[PDB]
Protein backbone atom coordinates (compact mmCIF):
# COMPACT_ATOMS: atom_id res chain seq x y z
CA UNK A 1 0.00 0.00 0.00
CA UNK A 2 0.94 3.64 -0.36
CA UNK A 3 0.74 6.81 -2.30
CA UNK A 4 2.73 8.25 -5.05
CA UNK A 5 3.75 11.83 -5.57
CA UNK A 6 1.44 13.14 -8.27
CA UNK A 7 2.09 16.36 -10.15
CA UNK A 8 -0.45 18.02 -12.42
CA UNK A 9 0.51 20.46 -15.12
CA UNK A 10 -2.07 22.55 -16.89
CA UNK A 11 -1.03 24.42 -19.97
CA UNK A 12 -3.62 26.61 -21.63
CA UNK A 13 -3.64 29.73 -23.74
CA UNK A 14 -3.49 33.04 -21.95
CA UNK A 15 -6.70 35.11 -22.04
CA UNK A 16 -7.05 38.26 -19.94
CA UNK A 17 -10.17 36.32 -18.83
CA UNK A 18 -7.86 33.62 -17.31
CA UNK A 19 -4.22 34.80 -17.88
CA UNK A 20 -2.41 31.92 -16.16
CA UNK A 21 -0.89 30.06 -19.10
CA UNK A 22 0.48 27.29 -16.88
CA UNK A 23 -0.17 25.89 -13.42
CA UNK A 24 1.18 22.90 -11.50
CA UNK A 25 0.29 21.11 -8.29
CA UNK A 26 2.08 18.17 -6.73
CA UNK A 27 0.41 16.35 -3.84
CA UNK A 28 1.03 13.08 -2.03
CA UNK A 29 -2.46 11.97 -1.17
CA UNK A 30 -3.87 15.25 0.16
CA UNK A 31 -0.63 16.90 1.26
CA UNK A 32 0.17 19.80 -1.11
CA UNK A 33 3.84 20.44 -1.82
CA UNK A 34 4.31 22.62 -4.84
CA UNK A 35 1.97 25.09 -6.51
CA UNK A 36 3.47 27.11 -9.35
CA UNK A 37 2.12 29.35 -12.10
CA UNK A 38 3.21 32.46 -13.96
CA UNK A 39 1.27 34.89 -11.74
CA UNK A 40 2.79 36.36 -8.52
CA UNK A 41 4.15 36.21 -4.93
CA UNK A 42 3.12 36.29 -1.17
CA UNK A 43 3.30 33.01 0.84
CA UNK A 44 0.37 31.77 3.02
CA UNK A 45 0.20 29.06 5.77
CA UNK A 46 -2.74 27.29 7.50
CA UNK A 47 -0.58 24.80 9.41
CA UNK A 48 1.68 23.04 6.79
CA UNK A 49 4.12 24.81 4.44
CA UNK A 50 7.23 22.90 5.57
CA UNK A 51 7.52 19.26 6.65
CA UNK A 52 11.22 19.82 5.81
CA UNK A 53 11.39 16.95 3.25
CA UNK A 54 8.72 18.78 1.25
CA UNK A 55 10.79 21.94 1.08
CA UNK A 56 13.49 19.59 -0.17
CA UNK A 57 11.34 18.10 -2.93
CA UNK A 58 9.81 21.52 -3.54
CA UNK A 59 13.31 22.94 -4.26
CA UNK A 60 14.28 20.03 -6.48
CA UNK A 61 11.16 20.07 -8.69
CA UNK A 62 10.57 23.77 -9.14
CA UNK A 63 12.91 24.59 -12.04
CA UNK A 64 12.83 21.29 -13.92
CA UNK A 65 9.01 21.58 -13.76
CA UNK A 66 8.99 25.22 -14.84
CA UNK A 67 11.16 24.39 -17.84
CA UNK A 68 8.79 21.57 -18.71
CA UNK A 69 5.78 23.84 -18.84
CA UNK A 70 7.82 26.22 -20.92
CA UNK A 71 8.68 23.31 -23.27
CA UNK A 72 5.08 22.13 -23.45
CA UNK A 73 3.69 25.60 -24.08
CA UNK A 74 5.55 25.60 -27.38
CA UNK A 75 5.09 21.90 -28.04
CA UNK A 76 1.34 22.50 -27.94
CA UNK A 77 1.07 25.77 -29.90
CA UNK A 78 3.19 24.19 -32.61
CA UNK A 79 0.77 21.23 -32.76
CA UNK A 80 -2.02 20.78 -35.31
CA UNK A 81 -5.31 19.22 -34.20
CA UNK A 82 -8.86 18.86 -35.58
CA UNK A 83 -10.28 21.99 -33.94
CA UNK A 84 -10.68 25.50 -35.35
CA UNK A 85 -8.21 28.07 -34.02
CA UNK A 86 -9.16 31.56 -32.81
CA UNK A 87 -5.70 32.78 -31.73
CA UNK A 88 -4.14 29.55 -30.52
CA UNK A 89 -6.49 27.20 -28.65
CA UNK A 90 -5.02 23.98 -27.27
CA UNK A 91 -5.49 22.84 -23.67
CA UNK A 92 -3.02 20.36 -22.24
CA UNK A 93 -3.22 18.25 -19.12
CA UNK A 94 -0.16 16.41 -17.80
CA UNK A 95 0.09 14.08 -14.87
CA UNK A 96 3.24 12.46 -13.57
CA UNK A 97 2.77 9.69 -11.08
CA UNK A 98 5.78 8.83 -8.99
CA UNK A 99 5.39 5.79 -6.71
CA UNK A 100 7.79 4.99 -3.92
CA UNK A 101 10.89 3.31 -5.19
CA UNK A 102 12.27 0.70 -2.86
CA UNK A 103 11.73 -0.79 -6.21
CA UNK A 104 14.56 -0.83 -8.61
CA UNK A 105 15.55 2.23 -10.60
CA UNK A 106 13.06 5.10 -10.01
CA UNK A 107 10.27 5.28 -12.56
CA UNK A 108 7.23 7.43 -13.16
CA UNK A 109 4.50 7.63 -15.76
CA UNK A 110 3.72 10.82 -17.56
CA UNK A 111 0.15 11.04 -18.84
CA UNK A 112 -0.90 13.50 -21.52
CA UNK A 113 -4.41 14.71 -22.22
CA UNK A 114 -4.80 17.18 -25.04
CA UNK A 115 -8.14 19.00 -25.27
CA UNK A 116 -9.77 15.97 -23.67
CA UNK A 117 -9.55 14.42 -27.11
CA UNK A 118 -6.01 12.98 -27.40
CA UNK A 119 -4.36 10.69 -24.90
CA UNK A 120 -0.96 9.01 -24.74
CA UNK A 121 1.56 8.07 -22.08
CA UNK A 122 5.28 7.80 -21.37
CA UNK A 123 6.75 5.16 -19.09
CA UNK A 124 10.09 6.14 -17.59
CA UNK A 125 10.64 2.55 -16.42
CA UNK A 126 11.28 1.05 -19.87
CA UNK A 127 11.37 4.34 -21.79
CA UNK A 128 8.16 3.56 -23.69
CA UNK A 129 5.06 5.20 -25.11
CA UNK A 130 1.43 4.08 -25.35
CA UNK A 131 -1.39 5.89 -27.11
CA UNK A 132 -5.17 5.59 -26.75
CA UNK A 133 -5.64 5.17 -30.50
CA UNK A 134 -3.88 6.08 -33.77
CA UNK A 135 -5.41 9.55 -33.79
CA UNK A 136 -3.48 10.28 -30.57
CA UNK A 137 -0.46 8.26 -31.53
CA UNK A 138 0.03 10.80 -34.29
CA UNK A 139 0.83 13.66 -31.97
CA UNK A 140 2.68 11.27 -29.70
CA UNK A 141 5.12 10.32 -32.45
CA UNK A 142 5.86 13.95 -33.17
CA UNK A 143 6.51 14.62 -29.51
CA UNK A 144 8.44 11.45 -28.72
CA UNK A 145 10.63 12.48 -31.58
CA UNK A 146 11.65 15.57 -29.70
CA UNK A 147 14.90 14.67 -27.94
CA UNK A 148 15.11 17.56 -25.49
CA UNK A 149 11.45 17.21 -24.49
CA UNK A 150 11.85 13.49 -23.79
CA UNK A 151 15.09 14.14 -21.88
CA UNK A 152 13.39 16.67 -19.67
CA UNK A 153 10.83 13.99 -18.75
CA UNK A 154 13.37 11.39 -17.66
CA UNK A 155 15.76 13.86 -16.06
CA UNK A 156 13.02 15.43 -13.97
CA UNK A 157 12.61 11.97 -12.46
CA UNK A 158 16.26 10.86 -12.27
CA UNK A 159 17.04 14.14 -10.52
CA UNK A 160 14.36 14.51 -7.79
CA UNK A 161 14.21 10.75 -7.37
CA UNK A 162 15.73 10.38 -3.90
CA UNK A 163 14.15 13.46 -2.39
CA UNK A 164 10.73 12.27 -3.51
CA UNK A 165 11.41 8.83 -2.06
CA UNK A 166 12.44 10.29 1.25
CA UNK A 167 9.38 12.52 1.37
CA UNK A 168 7.22 9.52 0.58
CA UNK A 169 8.69 7.47 3.41
CA UNK A 170 8.11 10.13 6.03
CA UNK A 171 4.69 10.92 4.52
CA UNK A 172 1.37 9.52 5.74
CA UNK A 173 3.22 8.67 8.97
CA UNK A 174 2.70 10.57 12.27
Amino acid sequence: DAHSLRCNLTIKDPTPADPLWYEAKCFVGEILILHLSNINKTMTSGDPGETANATEVKKCLTQPLKNLCQKLRNKVSNTKVDTHKTNGYPHLQVTMIYPQSQGRTPSATWEFNISDSYFFTFYTENMSWRSANDESGVIMNKWKDDGEFVKQLKFLIHECSQKMDEFLKQSKEK
